[PDB]
Formats: C-alpha cells, structure tokens, sequence
C-alpha cells in the first residue's frame, strides 16, 4: 500500500494554472466524436476518467491526436453515431461520465456493445437511465446485478415519450440530452420528481449549444428535444479549468493564505463548483474574481450549515474545511454522495473522527464539529480521489497526515500533491 506523508504547511500562496475540466473534456470528446468536422479540444484534462473517455472512442473507430501533454486533442468527428458489434467490451474504470453518457449515445442505431468497468462502478447505479432509453425504444440487458453496470447495448433508441428519474445523478438527464438530437424521432423527456446537481445540465446545454444543437428546456421539468439533428465540430475549444480541482487551493487559502489564485476558470465559467467561491466567502474568507482567475485570501472561518445539493462534489471540501472552523458545520441535502466513488458519507465522517472531529453522517448530511487540536492520521482513501484531496488540507494544521494511495488523485488531477506543493511556504 503507497502512502504520502505531507508535513505541516505553514501558510499558502502563489497561483495555480488549473488542469481542465472532467466535466466539460468528456462531453467535449464524445460529442466531438459523433460531430461532423474535426475538433481541436485545448487545455483537456489527462486524468483516468479521461483517459477511458479517448479509449473508449479508439475502440469504437475514431480517429484522434494528442499532444505530448495529452492536453491538446484533435478529433476526426465520424459526423453520426459511433458504431461497433461483437458485444465489443469497452472498460471505463470508474468514469461515471463515461458510462452514463455512452450508455445512452450507443443506444443510437443498432450496435452490440458492452460497458464495464472497475468493480464499484458496478455498485454505482444506471437503472433510472436504462428505464428511458427503454420507454424511447432501446435494448439493454444487465449482465449481472439489475440496475447497474455491466451493460450490453444492442440500440433501438429512436425518440418518443421519455421518463426519466432525477433524484440519484443528473447523468441520467446529461446522458439522454446528448443523445436525443441524433435520434430519427423528436423526444419529449420528463422529469419524474426531483432533480440534483442541477448545475450540470446548464453545462451540458452549454456543450451542446457549442456543437450545434439546442433543445426546448422547459424550467427543468421536461426537456423538447427535435430528432434528426448533427452535431457540428466548434472548430478550437478551450476546455475550462477544472473548478471541483480548484476547491482545495481555494479552501487551502481561506484555512493559512496568504492569496491563492486560481487560473482558468473566471466569473463566466459554465460550471456550478465555482459557487464554491461563494461558500468559503460566506465562512470569512476573501474572493476576487476575475475573467480567468478565481482568489481567495484568507481572512476568518466561521462555520456554515448549508444545502450543498449544488455543488456535491466541491462539498467535500468543505467538509475537511471545516476541521478549521469556529463552530459546527452541517452539509445538507448530499445523499448522492452515497453512491459515487465510494459511500462518500460513510467515508468522510470515518475518516473525519480519525484526525479528532466529532461527526454525525446523517443518512444525506453530515455536521462536523473541530476538535480544539488536530490529531495525525493514517487516512483511508477508498479508491476515491477527493478522500485524498480533501484530507491533504489536513496538513494545513500543527500535525502531518499520511495519506493512503494517493495515486487515487490520478481519476481527475494527477499531479494534485506537486501543485499543493507549489503553494505551500515554509515562512
Ligand atoms: O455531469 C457531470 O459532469 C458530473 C455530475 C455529478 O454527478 P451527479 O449528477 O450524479 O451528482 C458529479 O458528481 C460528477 O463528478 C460530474
Ligand atoms: O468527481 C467526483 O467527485 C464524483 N464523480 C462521479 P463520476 O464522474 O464518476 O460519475
């Protein structure tokens, strides 16, 4: 088991060029991909869920280059839906937005195709998306445990009357908008109930939008959607920074800045983990915004109790945050955090109680109250990169902290520890 010990950290600042968004490069690829043209994606993130992205498209016939960094990418847009037969099995690791968005794209037309991956991703659930590709005429058989992954593919989706439930992923929803377009029919696709990480589908519309195609949004409760549609390649897109990846250095600095500066994401980014900014300013600290930077200094940390359904995966940072606080923070309206890279509520809150906090895992909330002093820790990571990133702010304390397997970064942010590093000063 490889582990990282980081020494205590005692004040952040500097500036750090953000890698890009997971969010916008996989939606960016696929949908390069089925355009007509070829694309050039710059500032694309090289991390796992990414990675499984390019292999899948190779796999199923598109061309592509990379830069030596693997953040300039040119596509040879196959100008329709991708194809492949023989129950071609595609892994995607733990890439959600691989596997929901794939599920739903090679439903297009006829294909036997099958999706894998890690073994969590076949405890992390994809029933409510195989429900509406069926009501819109798809084939899709589990291959083991109904309800999840693994899934063969064999098409049919042609449109129609859609259902689909939006109280577990957003991914769902993401997933059918991307595809409906190039399906022969129209799709009317309706919201059930509920719909969490809202935020996402603004930057899947924005995606979309880029490629040439829009849709009716009716106030997020169903979604007009005209088939026969192509996607065009934008010709050069840059790819936002991450803003979830941006967190830590944000929240490092509102902890023991010092001003950290974050490049690559600004006031117009399409992503919701920017209003992360907002959190932190709400706790005390300071923000700056700029047209492609976000700042914070540090100025005091007060406890928050806040719904945080809008920004679920930036929340976890907020969580180790608050070990800092004065008083005891609360983060509501999280459940999904349950079924993502691990069971993040269970996860958090073992791993919070190790370094001395005491802490309630609600079924969909956790409160966190500081203990008066820190405590090292050997920290579990649970194959999930934010355990490792969220715990790193541990160090911004008296006491170090080790941290287990903190290659696990690698799903989103590779060389998340050196560019901690970057900003971290002795004096
Ligand atoms: O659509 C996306 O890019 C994502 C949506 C979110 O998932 P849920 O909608 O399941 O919360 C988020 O947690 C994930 O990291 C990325
Ligand atoms: O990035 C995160 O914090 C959670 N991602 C879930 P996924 O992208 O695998 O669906």
């Amino acid at each position: 088991m490889e582990s990282l010990t980081l020494q205590p950290i005692a004040r952040v600042d500097g500036t750090i060029n953000l890698p890009g968004s997971k969010s916008v490069s996989n939606r960016a690829l696929l949908l390069a991909a089925l355009a007509h043209g070829k694309t050039v994606l710059t500032n694309l993130l090289d991390s796992d869920d990414v990675r499984h992205m390019l292999n899948a498209l190779t796999a199923l016939g598109v061309s592509y280059t990379l830069s030596a960094d693997r953040t300039r990418c040119e596509i040879i847009g196959n100008g329709g839906p991708l194809h492949a037969e023989g129950a071609l099995e595609l892994f995607l690791g733990n890439a959600g937005t691989a596997m929901r968005l794939l599920a739903a794209a090679l439903c297009l037309g006829s294909n036997d195709i099958v999706l894998t991956g890690e073994p969590r991703m076949k405890e992390r659930p994809i029933g409510h998306l195989v429900d509406a590709l069926r009501l819109g005429g798809a084939k899709i058989t589990y291959l083991e445990q109904e309800n999840y992954p693994p899934l063969r593919l064999q098409g049919g989706f042609t449109g129609g009357n859609v259902d689909v439930d939006g109280s577990v992923s957003s991914q769902f929803l993401t997933a059918l908008l991307m595809t409906a377009p190039l399906a022969p029919e129209d799709t009317v696709i309706r919201i059930k109930g509920d719909l969490v990480s809202k935020p996402y589908i603004d930057i899947t519309l924005n995606l979309m939008k880029t490629f040439g195609v829009e849709i009716e949004n009716q106030h997020y409760q169903q979604f007009v959607v005209k088939g026969g549609q192509s996607y065009q390649s934008p010709g050069t897109y840059l790819v936002e920074g991450d803003a979830s990846s941006a967190s830590y250095f944000l929240a490092a600095a509102a902890i023991k800045g010092g001003t950290v500066k974050v490049t690559g994401i600004g006031r117009n980014s399409m992503q919701g983990d920017i209003r992360f900014a907002d959190v932190l300013e709400k706790m005390g600290a300071t923000i700056c915004w700029g047209d492609d930077y976000i700042s914070c200094t540090r100025g005091e940390l007060n406890a928050i109790d806040m719904d945080m359904n809008h920004i679920p995966d930036a929340a976890m940072t907020i969580a180790t945050a608050a070990l800092f606080a004065k008083g005891t923070t609360t983060l509501r309206n999280i459940y999904n955090w349950r079924v993502k890279e691990t069971d993040r509520l269970f996860a958090m809150a073992t791993e919070l109680r190790k370094v001395g906090a005491e802490v309630e895992e609600g079924h969909d909330y956790i409160r966190i109250t500081p203990p008066e002093k820190l405590n090292f820790a050997e920290i579990a990571t649970y194959n999930d990169h934010r355990m490792a990133m969220c715990f790193s702010l541990v160090a911004l304390s008296d006491t170090p902290v080790t941290i287990l397997d903190p290659k696990c970064t690698a799903k989103t942010f590779p060389d998340y520890f050196e560019q901690l590093a970057r900003i971290s000063q002795a004096a």
